[PDB]
């Protein structure tokens, strides 16, 4: 298996995520975002990311998945204005 070169980017009014995959052995993917927990579910691929801040939930958001370029990008709203998730692509994951 190979670790996807995913990348995270956040704006003062939203937080977008990017996951690159082509092996997608699932006709559809699953995205779970609550408070500050972003979990992706697609085939053996399991993505668990803990946001530094908090992203609101309202079914609005904004994103799109493309098979042609093999990149899934999904933007999400913030729970507080002016909130910026620092060290996003610098942060680290903890094992439990």
């Amino acid at each position: 298996m190979l670790t996807p070169a995913f990348d995270l980017s956040q704006d003062p009014d939203f937080l977008t995520i990017a996951i690159r995959v082509s092996y997608a052995r699932v006709s559809e993917f699953d995205v779970y975002f609550e408070g500050s927990d972003f979990k992706f579910y697609a085939k053996p691929y399991f993505l668990r990311l803990t946001l530094p801040g908090r992203i609101v939930e309202n079914g609005s958001e904004q994103g799109s998945y493309d098979a042609d370029k093999g990149i899934f990008t999904i933007r999400l709203p913030k729970e507080t204005p002016g909130q910026h998730f620092e060290g996003l692509n610098m942060l680290t994951a903890l094992l439990a």
